[PDB]
């Protein structure tokens, strides 16, 4: 359950979430050591909106549609370790919970 | 800083103090737990901030405070116990600070 992703010191690394098209989102929050970032639903194509939640992400986080899934860019060491998404969407389970592990390699 | 240890009642509400002695000055709070907990950010012009709550364990419970952005959790549940953060994102410099509390819960 907890997927390992790997990531190259200054470039980009994607999480997959890949939500499916029955699931309408409502909010996507992610967290790590820190509070990361919230995404919420775009438009036609408006891509999903990213607050960031904290200084060490702004400017680095993108989210892709409509999987939603996640994109770091400008990848720093300290980016390292486990990350969670809460999946909040319209109907039951309400909240889905996704685990990840980034490592960070300096290449 | 330190950690911050506050007491509540199952059933009932707990108030943690954040105290922000400058509110106009904060674009967003962030609380995780165990699980996201919610996010609160200003009030469109008001005394008080909006809740977004982001975990459905923690639906309809969450309550902000005007205008010192304390939250209040309430209903409490036993699960609700533990480690609690807030990172709260201001204007200016550092731009980000986080408080960190204990929740502990007690029987009715």
């Amino acid at each position: 359950e907890i997927f390992t992703v790997n990531g190259i010191l200054g470039e980009s690394v994607t999480f997959p979430v890949n939500i499916q098209e029955p699931r309408q989102v409502k909010i996507i929050a992610w967290t790590s050591k820190t509070s990361v970032a919230y995404v919420t639903p775009g438009d036609s194509e408006t891509a999903p909106v990213v607050t960031v939640t904290h200084r060490n992400y702004y400017e680095r986080i993108h989210a892709l549609g409509p999987n939603y899934n996640l994109v770091i860019s400008d990848l720093r060491m300290e980016d390292a370790g486990d990350y969670k998404a809460d999946i909040n969407t319209q109907a039951d389970p309400y909240t889905t919970t996704k685990r990840y592990n980034l490592q960070i390699y300096r290449r």
